[PDB]
């Protein structure tokens, strides 16, 4: 298979390349053909987030606060089996603003389109398009409420997108198809207060959308159905036809353990998200999702909350920087004990670890193609 992993310490990209049952910790064990740097940029300017365009093409989001096109060029090695190059193409750059540390949350296609999104810690949304000259050219930065932990766009209909943060309550937001202009539709309420009379924290971390709520619907109204992870251990639920406060909020660890991420997942490793992540079902008791603690563990939950079990108990030493579901089967993961992992999804078996010598915040799988 082959990857692309961040590397924050040094600001680059490595390419894996490496067969199921590579283990670098194992010496008797399989190890990889080929890993190699590129696009070193620095700690000053490490990678954010990656989108893969297609196997020629793919995006970058740097924290020096750079958007960059990047071509992708593969050459045959001189067991045999191509590498990639990567050459930037276009560039953006000045899309932070540390003075209201900044970072991008998100970086993804808005639908033929060539149209991205890039989001700010900081609350600014850029819509970023390749022209037809094939340069990146910047057509709005909209402002929204900081501080800004994820941004969330709707892809299901049965644009739209949520976003949230520190005490910044979860918000849906209407964009115009120009990106000149959006609209606030929807804003959550917080839960009453606890057992002790006390208030509860608002710090939503991520959050996941699912399809309309079935049935007869009311007028004035909105049907947006998602679910979302909390900085205070949270599993907070929503139905807009129920109202602006969560109708589930679950405590998922004991002491408000912080969490961070939400991927949604099948019990058997079945593809029933779409492009964006989002749950394509209607129904909450269907929803699995997997998140983090920033410690070292990585655990995953059902719709009501109940812990379904560790993935890498046992190996994962580090807090697990980042969690992706790839194709429904495969989880990728990569944190600070700068391990790159690959997990069966149905099974929890782990098929590739890869040591990279770099804290790790971002994986992409460009194929999962057995080496021969």
């Amino acid at each position: 298979m082959r990857l692309l992993v961040s590397c924050v310490d040094s600001g680059s990209i490595k390419e894996v390349l490496c067969n199921i049952g590579t283990d670098t910790s194992v010496q008797s064990a399989l190890q990889p053909f080929h890993v190699a740097p590129h696009l070193a940029e620095g700690l000053k300017a490490y990678v954010d987030r990656m989108w893969v365009i297609s196997e020629d093409e793919a995006i970058l989001a740097r924290n020096s606060g750079v958007v960059e096109l990047v071509k992708i060029s593969k050459h045959l090695k001189e067991p045999k089996f191509d590498i990639s190059e990567f050459e930037i193409t276009s560039s953006v750059s000045d899309l932070f603003d540390d003075a209201k540390v900044d970072g991008f949350v998100t970086l993804c296609p808005i639908k033929s389109n060539n149209t991205f999104v890039a989001a700010t810690k900081s609350g600014l949304l850029h819509i970023i398009k390749k022209g037809e000259d094939k340069k990146l050219i910047k057509l709005a930065s909209l402002g929204l409420k900081a501080p800004v932990e994820f941004l969330q766009l709707y892809d299901l209909e049965d644009y739209i997108f949520a976003y949230g943060g520190e005490e910044n309550l979860i918000k849906l937001v209407e964009i115009d198809s120009s990106f000149q202009s959006l609209k606030q539709i929807w804003e959550a309420k917080n839960v009453k207060n606890d057992r002790l009379d006390m208030r509860v924290p608002v710090w939503p971390m991520a959050l996941r959308f699912l399809e309309p709520s079935p049935g007869k619907t009311e007028k004035g109204k909105l049907n947006y159905q998602f679910a979302a992870i909390t900085r205070w251990s949270h599993l907070t639920k929503y139905s807009t036809q129920h109202g602006r406060k969560p109708f589930a909020q679950i405590d998922l660890l004991p002491n408000r353990e912080p969490l961070s991420q939400m991927e949604v997942f099948d019990a058997k490793g079945e593809n029933v998200v779409s492009s964006l992540g989002n749950f394509q079902s209607e129904t909450f008791n269907e929803l699995n999702v997997i998140t983090t603690d920033y410690k070292k563990n990585v655990f995953k939950f059902d719709g009501n909350g109940r812990m379904l079990g560790k993935v890498g108990r046992d190996d994962i030493t580090g807090s697990s920087t980042y969690i992706h579901v790839h194709d429904g089967k495969y989880l990728l993961q990569g944190g600070l004990d700068r391990y790159v992992r690959i997990f069966d999804i149905k099974t929890n078996k782990m098929l590739v670890k890869v040591y990279v010598g770099s804290r790790i915040n971002f994986i992409v799988m460009l194929d999962d193609v057995e080496i021969e």
